[PDB]
C-alpha cells in the first residue's frame, strides 16, 4: 500500500485489527486509521487527497529538521571530546595553582605559563561549540510553525468507528520516522474518542520508555543507547521539541500518562471458541511465557485457554504497577547477554522480557518444538510484528500491517 | 655481548662518564654493570664471587614467577569486582526503591524484593569467588618475605669500588618487564649512600612509575597510568606487591624514591668536551625538541654557545625538580588529544614535547639533514638514546644497547 497518498480502497474488519509495524511513521498510522475507517475527514472538507497531501508535508519537513538535528548532535559530541581533554588538564593545573603557598612563586608562574596555551585552545573549541549550538537556535526558529501547521491538521478530522479494537505490535515509537509526537498526538486523539488501543512493549518502546523513566527522575529525556540515534530518530523528533521548549513537560507527561502508559502489555490475547490468539511484538516461543511469569513472580498456569488468558492478564497487570512506578529499567538491565536478538536458555530464563521484545527467528529456531498450534487441548494462535523470517506455519502471522 | 646471569668475567676502566642504554626493569643487568665496570665490589670475606652472584640471581628469577601470578590474581580480582560493582549498585538501586515504597504497596513491593533475589545470590557466589583468590593471595605473601630477606643479605655483601665515575641510565629502569622494582630502588639507595654521582633520564616506563607515586603520596592508591600493559610494567607491579602486603611499609618507599631516585631524573643531560656538547636522551629525538621543551616550560631558550645550551639544559631540569617536589608530572605527560606518540606531528610535540621526548621511534623517513646536525652554531653536538630498533649511521649517533 501506498502511505503518502489517501487511501482510495477501506477494509471494513472483524472488530479488532493490527498494525504490524509503525516504524515510528506517524504518516503510517494516519493511513492505517484512514483504510481501516477509524478516523475520517470532517464534512465541511471536500479535497479529502489535498488535505492528507498536507500532513504528508509537514510530516517530511519536519523529518529533515531532526535530520539537521541529529547531525548537530554528533558534531557537539565530537567537539565535546575536545573541550573536555582541555577542561581535564586545565582542572589539574589549577588545582596545583590555587594551593601555591607564597613560597613557591616560580611554581606558580611555571604553572601559569602551562596553562595558558590549553586555555587558548580552549576557548577555540568552546566557541566552534558556540556556533553548533546558535544553529540549533535557528532550528528552535523554526519548528514552531510545523507543529502549528500539524495541529491545524488534526483540526480535520474526526472518529468514525468506535467499536474496533485497535492493536499496535510494536515500534510505534524511538524508531525510524520523523516525530513522537505527531504519534502521541494522534493515540492522544483516539483516546480523546474512547478508542481501544493496545500496544505491545518492543525494543524501541522501551528506548521511548527509558528515556521517559529518566525524565520522571530528573536525568535528561534521553534513552539507553542500545539502539543507535538514526534507528530511533523518530524520539529525538519528539526529544528536540522538549529541550527547546516548543512543548511543555507537562504537556508530554499528559500525553504519555494517558494515552501511551495505560496501553501497554507485554503479550496481549484474543479468545475464540476453540482456542487462544497471542499478539507479541517479535516472533517467540511458546515456552518463554512462563519465564515471564517466573520473572515477575506471577503464578503460571495454562491448563486451559482461560487460564492462560489469566496468566497474560496478570503479567500485564504487573507490567502496569512497573510502569506507574516508572521502573520497568529495572527489568530490562542485563549487561551479560551476548546478543539479545539470540539469547541462550540461560538469558531467555535470566531476562525474559528482553527476549520477547528483541528476538529475532531464523530457521534454527524454527523446530517443531518452538510453537505448537494446540496445547492441553486449545489451538493456539501466534501473532506478531514484522520479523525477516517468514515462518510456513498457517497459525503463525508476521505481520507487515 | 655480556652474561648478565653470570658474575662478570670481562673488565672495563672508565673514561669519566658511564652509560647503561636498556635496563628493561632488570636489577640483574645493573648488577651486572656496576660490577664489570668496577663501581661496586664484593667485600673481602666473600670467597666465591661467582656463587654470591648466583644467589642474587636465583631470588630475581624466583620472584619474578611470584609477580606473574600475582599477575593472574589482580586480574581476575579486577573481573570478579566489576560483577560485585554491578551487584551491588543494584541491590542498593532497588532497596533505594523499597525504602521509597509506601506503606500503601503490597504487590509493588512483593515484586521488587522477588527480583532483588537473584541479583543477592550472584553478589554471593562472586564474593565467595573473590574471597577465595585473597586467600591465595597472602598465601603469596606468606611467601614474599623470604625473598627480600636475602636479598638484603645480598646486599649486606656488596661495598664500593669507584667513586670517580658519573652513571647515566637513559631510562626504563622502573616499570618494564623486569621483576622487581624494589630491588632497583635499593640498589639505586646504595650507590646513593655511597655518593655516588647518578644521572636518570626520565622515560616512558619511568614516567608510568612516578605516575604512580605522585598518585601515592597525595593518597590515591599507588597505581600507574596505564597506557603500557601490566605485563610490560610488571617490575612496578613486583614493587607495588610488596606495598599492598606490608612486606614493606610506605615510608621505606617514600625514603627510597624521595633521596635515591627522584634528584637524579634529568630529561636531557650533557657532557661537556673542548669542542662540543653531546646530548644523553631516552628516546631518539631531534635537536630542535630541545628548544621546544624550554617552550613548554618557559626556561629561556640560547644555544648561541654549547655552555648557553648547557646552562639552558640545567633550568630544564630545574624546573622538573619543581615538578617532582610538587610531584606534578603528569601535567606534562598527560594529553589525550594526541594520536599517536611514537610519531607525533609538529603542532603535537610543540604541544607535549616531553611526552616526545620518552616516546618517540626513529625511522628511515625521520632522519633528515635537519634533524641531528653533527655542528652547530660553533660546537659539535654527539647525540646518545635509549635502545631503539632502527639504526643511524652518522658518527654523532650512538644508540646505545
Amino acid at each position: 500500500i501506498d502511505i503518502y497518498n489517501y487511501p482510495n480502497e477501506f477494509e471494513d474488519n472483524l472488530g479488532s485489527i493490527s498494525l504490524g509495524d509503525l516504524h515510528g511513521n506517524a504518516i503510517k498510522l494516519i493511513h492505517f486509521l484512514f483504510r481501516h475507517k477509524i478516523i475520517k475527514f470532517k464534512t465541511e472538507i471536500i479535497n479529502f487527497h489535498e488535505a492528507y497531501q498536507q500532513f504528508v508535508t509537514i510530516y517530511e519537513q519536519y523529518d529533515d529538521m531532526v535530520q539537521e538535528y541529529l547531525e548537530i548532535r554528533t558534531l557537539l559530541q565530537l567537539i565535546q571530546i575536545k573541550i573536555t581533554n582541555a577542561q581535564q588538564r586545565i582542572l589539574d593545573i589549577e588545582q596545583k595553582l590555587s594551593l601555591a603557598t607564597d613560597h613557591q612563586k616560580e611554581f606558580s608562574q611555571s604553572l601559569l605559563q602551562l596553562k595558558k596555551p590549553i586555555e587558548a585552545n580552549l576557548q577555540m573549541a568552546e566557541k566552534s561549540k558556540a556556533g553548533l549550538e546558535e544553529k540549533l537556535s535557528g532550528l528552535k526558529t523554526r519548528l514552531p510553525s510545523c507543529i502549528e501547521r500539524f495541529n491545524k491538521f488534526m483540526t480535520q478530522i474526526e472518529i468514525n468507528d468506535i467499536k474496533t479494537l485497535i492493536r499496535l505490535l510494536g515500534d510505534e515509537v524511538a524508531d525510524r520516522g520523523s516525530c513522537d509526537y505527531f504519534t502521541l498526538r494522534i493515540l492522544d486523539f483516539l483516546y480523546q474518542n474512547q478508542i481501544a488501543i493496545k500496544i505491545i512493549l518492543s525494543n524501541h518502546g522501551y528506548e521511548f520508555i527509558h528515556a521517559y523513566e529518566k525524565l520522571v527522575v530528573g536525568q535528561p529525556f534521553k534513552p539507553k543507547g542500545y539502539i543507535g540515534d538514526i534507528q530511533i530518530k523518530s524520539f529525538w523528533g519528539l526529544q528536540l521539541l522538549l529541550e527547546q521548549s516548543v512543548i511543555t513537560e507537562e504537556e508530554l507527561r499528559s500525553l504519555v500518562e494517558r494515552a501511551y502508559k495505560p496501553t501497554l502489555k507485554i503479550i496481549d490475547y484474543s479468545l475464540s471458541e476453540d482456542g487462544i490468539t497471542l499478539y507479541s511484538h517479535a516472533p517467540i516461543r511458546f515456552d518463554s511465557i512462563r519465564m515471564a511469569a517466573s520473572q515477575l513472580g506471577v503464578t503460571y498456569n495454562d491448563s486451559t485457554k482461560e487460564a492462560l488468558a489469566e496468566t497474560i492478564d496478570q503479567l500485564n497487570a504487573q507490567l502496569q504497577i512497573y510502569m506507574k512506578n516508572n521502573m520497568l529499567h529495572l527489568l530490562f538491565e542485563n549487561n551479560e547477554i551476548n546478543d539479545p536478538t539470540n539469547m541462550t536458555d540461560e538469558e531467555r530464563n535470566a531476562s525474559p522480557l528482553i527476549y520477547l521484545v528483541w528476538n529475532r527467528w531464523n530457521e534454527s529456531k524454527e523446530v517443531e518444538n518452538a510453537r505448537p498450534g494446540k496445547y492441553n487441548g486449545y489451538f493456539v494462535t501466534y501473532v506478531h510484528g514484522h520479523d525477516p523470517f517468514q515462518s510456513p506455519l498457517t497459525y503463525v502471522y508476521n505481520l507487515d500491517t
